């Protein structure tokens, strides 16, 4: 029988004014015997009709599978709100609901390291470099990798993993050809979290 | 004063037999008027001594920064054994510690499934293609995108969510020039679990 998943807002857009956050429920296995999809959608309960819900798709296998994207303020996120996505299909022995919020706590301040790459590390065609940060809470963030005003995409930040003291911590490399190492150019490594000053902030590296 | 981390394996490491786990335990902050670490490692609180220590370095502002790789079993790790990094300096009131292991519980096996872009995503330079994954536990996944065996760079994972029954989810969200995808080329995202069979499964994608 049918799937759900309800995803919660990106980081950066429930940080940034400029941005739009949004909760976005998804259904997937409705077979082609019944797809018909019916979303409720509840904010502390209470239901709203302001929804966007896009055109079922006949994707893969037999099965369709449909979106249903609610936008978030941001003062409601901060203010500890609740979002419930509710799923009825007849397939169903009950609706599927599926409940998200902001985690609950004390807000704690990143810390921010960046690595050069290894001794071990200098004889290959391509180099790593590395973004460390911890004592953060929530595990809500986003770490970005950049170089002369250009987004570098070749890069993996691990999840942000439970500390000893309540606080999360994480890295994030970056792999870049040595060629661009050596010649001496900046990698800035960006983080966003709502305990920063600005929700910003940012470390360089270079070689020397 | 001084900072640890300790990080655990990375996911594909253990799942491996190929592949060589490590345990990385990482101390900043240590100040140059007394620049001395001292590391003590424990594996179910017996002290090993096979760890290898890199020489420290004098990174950025002032301070040192020392790295301590411990090489895991892969049996060791499965069978739940529990790694304690000891860290001593005389800046310390007293050592700190940290420990990690591999998350109890009984495993669980991953969903996926893949999604195509949307319709008004279709008048873009770009394109993106998703990546679902639930119903898996433990948190411990590796997802990574290719084409026609060359690896995708140009993609981002989110971190494992906590889902109602206990299991996981996440997405992996991939951005490739639509001509690509135009073209008819096929995109694969492999996914790599312990509940998997042979921790390995993979779904392709293409146009029409």
């Amino acid at each position: 029988g049918p799937s759900v998943f309800l995803f919660p807002p990106k980081p950066k857009d429930t940080l940034m004014i400029s941005r739009t956050p949004e909760v976005t429920c998804v259904v997937v296995d409705v077979s082609h015997e019944d797809p018909e999809v019916k979303f409720n959608w509840y904010v502390d309960g209470v239901e709203v009709h302001n929804a966007k819900t896009k055109p079922r798709e006949e994707q893969y296998n037999s099965t369709y599978r449909v979106v249903s994207v609610l936008t978030v303020l941001h003062q409601d996120w901060l203010n500890g709100k609740e979002y419930k996505c509710k799923v009825s299909n007849k397939a169903l022995p009950a609706p599927i609901e599926k409940t998200i919020s902001k985690a609950k706590g004390q807000p704690r301040e990143p810390q921010v390291y960046t690595l050069p790459p290894s001794r071990e590390e200098m004889t290959k065609n391509q180099v790593s470099l590395w973004c460390l940060v911890k004592g953060f809470y929530p595990s809500d963030i986003a770490v970005e990798w950049e170089s002369n005003g250009q987004p570098e995409n070749n890069y993996k930040t691990t999840p942000p993993v439970l500390d000893s003291d309540g606080s999360f911590f994480l890295y994030s490399k970056l792999t870049v050809d040595k060629s661009r190492w050596q010649q001496g150019n900046v990698f800035s490594c960006s983080v966003m979290h709502e305990a920063l000053h600005n929700h910003y902030t940012q470390k360089s590296l270079s070689l020397s």
